[PDB]
């Protein structure tokens, strides 16, 4: 399959070399898997979503999306125009407020949800979990982010937005799951991204357009935005079944675009996440 004029971001995942418009892709497209998106929240209700998203818990008064970032990262994951994973299906956790913010005690609360409610759920290609937030060093954080893991879910969390060494941020520090770093559309590095050895794999995180709530679209930018790319690939491979929950990441930077990325400080990979697509 191919969508012509796709977001940058998209064909970039396709392609071996920037500057492409097409993104290409088998069909099944993620069909049978299940990406959970903890965040804001999601607005289930916007069309690009054709109704395979659905809230699933909230830790506050509603479950609704009163911020965008949450329904931004989904689409990026599996919206019909936005998402890599166009036929996945979404669920929401809102562990963050309509500010963009929550504590550490409820973002892993949300975690260990997450890793007990995919037995509820029919996922037969596989569950992944799509973590785009943080903030300091939390050993706590970590082992929620190890625990969701080790339970069968892929997690791929941001590696944080600070232009500094992700060994200090959680859950981006947790060695077990998958780092994203954001790159943008001529190959460099996102100004904005950390990096370090924890990293495990890049994707694509500057001026990045997805669903947005009252049924809108908006393009913004972040590590927030290149950790929905990888997760969707991961659901999206899964469904191929080239590979599992447990070793989607290392599938991922085995398969990767090597070396294309500019700087890239010395000791940080130089990875690029790629789905490999041949018609
Ligand atoms: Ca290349
Ligand atoms: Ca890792």
């Amino acid at each position: 399959a191919a969508q012509t004029n796709a977001p940058w971001g998209l064909a970039r995942i396709s392609s071996t070399s920037p500057g492409t418009s097409t993104y290409y892709y088998d069909e099944s497209a993620g069909q049978g898997s299940c990406v959970y998106v903890i965040d804001t929240g999601i607005e289930a209700s916007h069309p690009e979503f054709e109704g395979r998203a659905q809230m699933v818990k909230t830790y506050y008064y509603s479950s609704r999306d009163g911020n965008g970032h949450g329904t931004h990262c989904a689409g990026t994951v599996g919206s019909r125009t936005y998402g890599v994973a166009k036929k996945t299906q979404l669920f929401g956790v809102k562990v963050l407020d309509d500010n963009g913010s929550g504590q550490y005690s409820t973002i892993i609360a949300g975690m260990d949800f997450v890793a007990s409610d995919k037995n509820n759920r029919n996922c037969p290609k596989g569950v992944v979990a799509s973590l785009s937030l943080g903030g300091g060093y939390s050993s706590s954080v970590n082992s929620a982010a190890a625990r969701l893991q080790s339970s069968g879910v892929m997690v791929a969390v941001a590696a944080g937005n600070n232009n500094a060494d992700a060994r200090n941020y959680s859950p981006a520090s947790e060695p077990s799951v998958c780092t994203v770093g954001a790159s943008d559309r001529y190959d460099r590095r996102s100004s904005f991204s950390n990096y370090g050895s924890v990293l495990d794999i890049f994707g694509p995180g500057t001026d990045i357009l997805s669903t947005w709530i009252g049924g809108s679209t908006r393009s913004i930018s972040g590590t927030s935005m290149a950790t929905p790319h990888v997760a969707g690939l991961a659901a999206y491979l899964m469904t191929l079944g080239k590979t599992t929950a447990a070793s989607a990441c290392r599938y991922i930077a085995d398969t990767a675009n090597k070396g294309d990325l500019s700087n890239i400080p010395f000791g940080t990979v130089n990875l690029l996440a790629y789905n490999n697509y041949q018609a």
